């Protein structure tokens, strides 16, 4: 589809049997979701954005469904105010910026 | 043009007669640039990102050229980690997300 930016580009994602709302964020290198439970081992990581850094838990090889498109990648879980789909997953669904 | 996301979507912008690099960020409601001098009076504003909030200076009706496209709008100046072109200006140059 083609998404205009008059409003925030929010989409429904399916992860770990859960349906959630997330922002398609071209300004984010990684994908970060609000606190939740995911299977497997995880490692600590610090990510920085506007305002400073936050501590998150890194999970690798996580399957996420974005608008029907299956994508595999690293997902960070932590105290983010909004769920963010970053570039590591946007590339997998063939998402591009056009003007 | 069409921009893929395997790398950060950085473009050259021209403002105040000078060239700078900025990130096309669909996850940003507004445009925020690193500390610099702009004309006119400014108003206060607080913007919240991944790690908290920061105080910025808001300047209105500022001319800014993004990849050759001229835009005139609101620009925030403050302690941002990188120059960010947000939705307020992305819509002016007709930028959309596609997949
Ligand atoms: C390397 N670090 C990154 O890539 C990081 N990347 C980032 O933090 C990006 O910033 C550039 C950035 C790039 C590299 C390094 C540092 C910063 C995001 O796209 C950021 O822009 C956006 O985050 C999502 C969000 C949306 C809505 C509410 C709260 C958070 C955000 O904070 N938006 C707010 C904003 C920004 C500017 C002006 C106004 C407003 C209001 C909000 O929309 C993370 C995600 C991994």
């Amino acid at each position: 589809p083609q998404i205009t930016l008059w409003q925030r580009p929010l989409v429904t994602i399916k992860i770990g049997g859960q349906l959630k709302e997330a922002l398609l964020d071209t300004g984010a290198d990684d994908t970060v979701l609000e606190e939740m439970s995911l299977p497997g081992r995880w490692k600590p990581k610090m990510i920085g954005g506007i305002g400073g850094f936050i501590k998150v838990r890194q999970y690798d090889q996580i399957l996420i469904e974005i608008c029907g498109h299956k994508a595999i990648g690293t997902v960070l879980v932590g105290p983010t105010p909004v769920n963010i789909i970053g570039r590591n997953l946007l590339t997998q669904i063939g998402c591009t910026l056009n003007f």
